[PDB]
């Protein structure tokens, strides 16, 4: 397969459904690549677990944990990590209110290359336990040999643009893998970088990041088809931001708008948001505690149950993971049944204006609060019109693209609700017998 796109272990279902999903061990083990030196970019990292998923061997190399905490928890991170002498630490700033570094990805330095790991999992026991997480593995990148004087650069452009949101942190242990990443030859690189950094972006760089950034893609690098108010939008997330009082203010107005952009030229198209139900959490393998990591809050959720009639229930028999809930963000453009997809991102963003973006200043500013990362798949670049969707995420043309969700989406039952982490659920016991009290 050219994609290179991979869920994360579950524990407990059956080995059909984790031939083929990826362990954090798996990504860290020699047989990927002799390793030097890692960054850990993250938001939460249990410091002592995380060392013990490198080989034995590679346990002392050096470990840069990229992060975003203040204050108590920075005091708290830096205690955990103090008592390894090789992991260094860096604090992204985030100079704006309420923004949080999510971006989640490991750079990899080895004896024989480079490889760059962008995922969805926080570095915690929980999150490649029993949850549906995605990862985009990098080629093995060969160094430039010293002397040669070549680009190293991809059709995607995605050697600059990595560098570039390495460069928004202006951070002194950054410039250092930014020089790493210069000296290696990334050109095989088929998926475009789609960021979030921080900050208030106008004129030349309005482009560059968060929703913007993936209109720019589309118009750019697709092609707009027949009947593509028929072709729906796809977003499915493990949180929610407050996003107004009614669907013109942000979702439809912006975000959907940037969204349905295809090709060059100049809404009824069908949004479709999956996010889990109350049952989905209930009945998942983890049951209620799957919860904590769907931070959906009452506070929010009430200024919004307009949001609520676009939500579609988890399910994801074609991978097996119905019951491992979603910590994995994905977006995506279907066809009109749902037999092929014009492209498919997959990130760290949830559905929030803090991670895409909002327009500011009359609509000549974008204003990001969050660091984010993804990777966006185009048929353009792997000399297609569309992707065709693999009908088992796990079966056998490698032209197919792994969806790891079900399609059509289900909507939510009458009966149904979003999960909101922040009140109880007393009516019935999940999977480990337990009720919901915060
Ligand atoms: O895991 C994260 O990076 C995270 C952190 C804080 C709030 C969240 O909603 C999330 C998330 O849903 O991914």
């Amino acid at each position: 397969n050219p994609f290179q796109f991979y869920l994360t272990r579950v524990s407990g279902v059956k080995p059909k459904y984790n031939s083929g999903a990826l362990h954090i061990k798996d990504i860290l083990s020699p047989l990927f690549g002799t390793l030097v030196s890692s960054a850990q970019f993250n938001y939460c990292f249990d410091v002592d677990w995380l060392v013990k998923q490198y080989p034995p061997e590679f346990r002392k190399k050096p470990i840069l944990l990229v992060h975003g905490d203040k204050r108590e928890a920075k005091a708290h991170l830096h205690a955990q990590a103090k008592p390894y002498e090789n992991i260094s630490l860096c604090q992204a700033k985030l100079d704006i209110a309420f923004g949080t570094h999510h971006t989640k990805m490991m750079l990899l330095l080895y004896e024989e290359g480079l490889r760059v790991v962008i995922h969805t999992s926080n570095l915690i026991h929980a999150d490649w336990h029993q949850k549906t997480q995605g990862i985009w593995l990098s080629p093995l990148y060969p160094r430039i040999a010293d002397g040669t004087h070549k680009s190293g650069e991809s059709p995607t452009h995605f050697k600059a643009d990595l560098i570039s949101y390495l460069m928004a942190y202006n951070a002194p242990s950054l410039k250092e893998w930014i020089d790493v990443i210069h000296k290696h030859d990334l050109s095989e690189t088929n998926v475009y970088l789609i960021g979030s950094t921080p900050g208030r972006f106008q004129g030349s760089q309005k482009d560059n990041w968060g929703h913007f950034r993936l209109k720019k893609l589309l118009k750019d690098h697709a092609s707009s088809m027949p009947n593509a108010e028929s072709w729906p939008v796809v977003g499915q997330f493990s949180s929610v931001g407050s996003l107004g009082a009614d669907e013109s203010k942000w979702l439809c107005s912006e975000f959907k708008e940037s969204m349905l952009t295809l090709g060059k030229e100049s809404s009824s198209v069908p949004l479709y948001l999956i996010y889990p139900s109350v049952e989905n959490v209930r009945t998942s393998l983890e049951g209620y505690p799957a919860g904590g990591s769907l931070p959906y809050s009452i506070q929010t959720a009430e200024k919004q149950n307009w949001l609520h009639s676009y939500f579609h229930k988890w399910s994801a028999e074609t991978s097996g993971r119905s019951n491992a809930m979603p910590h994995i963000k994905t977006y995506m453009r279907p066809s009109p049944d749902f037999s092929k997809i014009a492209w498919f991102l997959v990130t760290s963003a949830n559905l929030s204006k803090a991670a895409w973006g909002a327009l500011e200043k009359n609509g000549t500013q974008l204003m990001i609060r969050s660091y984010e990362l993804g990777v966006l798949f185009l048929p353009s670049a792997f000399g297609l019109d569309s992707f065709k969707v693999k009908q088992k995420f796990f079966a056998g043309p490698m032209a197919t693209f792994p969806v790891p969700y079900d399609l059509p989406p289900e909507l939510y039952g009458s009966k149904d609700r979003p999960w909101i982490w922040n009140i109880p659920y007393v009516k019935a016991p999940d999977t480990h017998g337990n009720m919901w009290v915060p």
